[PDB]
């Protein structure tokens, strides 16, 4: 490809919106560089791309002085006045330098520049797309794992998934494909950077949207959630469609859906329960497998209640380290106290 510089420039400013006035200058300076690292490094040269033809012009600069110390950089006022405009000591004087064999080189450095300009446009294009992924869950590939973070890959982009943000207790190794939640996408003065987490509660929601269509749809709504990453998540759902059972849509065909969810959560426990406008029933739904007999709303004001359960389900209702009641408490917003019936 000969010069053909104007060629691409016009095609680019129309194919990718990149202004040629932003490129010519960057290119002109790179050409001086190319001419130097290619031809001699003796002459102080300047390069100008003709805006009507794109033909590259190359001028040798010279200081018009009163001496002859360095012919290569200086010129008397008689050698100057002549060949060039009406100079004066301490002025500009550009001798054009007809010189072939540069056409080749110039083309290459032009290619480079155009590509670097494109990569920049592309970078601004990454931020556009990937911001649309904000608030969703997407699979990512773990490139490497270092102490406090793992470098993961999402599409053409790459970010860190800090260890502080992954499931407390989990292991992640290079080559792994882990799902992450996009908190936000930010424009960093070094490419767009996607903020991700597998610990945040929206992660569980994100997973549900994937494995469960009606949740992506809206046919099954997630009314409430409470998550203690690594240990347990309780999530309350409802169907905006009385034809679909919220729970059934979540458990899935032979339980393949919570199965996929649970696996992704490693050891984390997940409780899927029906939401209810009736606090007493909500609470009862939140105490998971324990069977509640009655909820005693001893404060319809400060949202506090007493729950009575069968003796043999007292510790089950409460849970290891009391995680069941605590999580049901966070999910409902009510303070709950569990008690065995008939026996103090």
């Amino acid at each position: 490809m000969n010069i053909g510089l104007l060629e691409a420039l016009d095609q680019l400013e129309e194919e990718k919106g990149i202004s040629k006035e932003e490129v010519i200058p960057i290119l002109e300076k790179a050409l001086v560089s190319a001419y130097r690292k290619n031809f001699g490094n003796s002459k102080n040269v300047e390069v100008v791309i003709d805006r009507n033809t794109g033909n590259i012009k190359v001028y040798q600069l010279l200081e018009v002085v009163e001496e002859v110390e360095d012919p290569a950089t200086q010129i008397s006022l008689e050698e100057a006045k002549k060949i060039d405009p009406l100079a004066e000591v301490g002025s500009i004087v550009k001798k054009e330098l007809n010189v072939k064999n540069f056409g080749r080189i110039a083309a290459q450095t032009a290619k480079q520049v155009l590509i670097q300009r494109i990569r920049e446009l592309e970078k601004e294009k990454q931020f556009e797309k990937y911001s649309e992924l904000k608030g969703t869950v997407t699979t990512a590939e773990v490139i490497r794992v270092m102490g406090e973070w793992a470098d993961i890959r999402i599409g053409k982009l790459e970010t860190r998934l800090p260890k502080k943000e992954w499931i407390p207790g989990e292991e992640i190794k290079a080559g792994d494909l882990v799902k992450v939640y996009i908190i936000d996408v930010v424009k960093t003065t070094k490419g767009p950077k996607i903020l991700v987490s597998r610990r945040v509660p929206e992660f569980v929601i994100g997973l549900m949207k994937l494995e469960i269509p009606e949740v992506e749809n809206g046919i099954v709504e997630i009314k409430a959630i409470a998550r203690e990453p690594g240990v347990r998540t309780k999530v309350a759902v409802a169907s905006n469609d009385p034809n679909v059972d919220p729970i059934g849509a979540c458990i899935g065909e032979g339980g393949s859906r919570i199965a996929a969810i649970l696996k992704e959560l490693k050891g984390e426990k997940l409780d899927v329960l029906k939401w209810s406008d009736d606090p007493k029933q909500l609470i009862a739904n939140a105490l998971a497998p324990a069977t509640v007999i009655e909820v005693e709303i001893l404060d319809k004001e400060n949202k506090a209640a007493r729950v009575l359960v069968p003796p043999t389900q007292l510790s089950l209702a409460i849970g290891k380290g009391g995680q069941n009641a605590r999580l049901a408490a966070k999910l409902t917003g009510w303070k709950i106290d569990i008690k065995p019936i008939m026996n103090l």
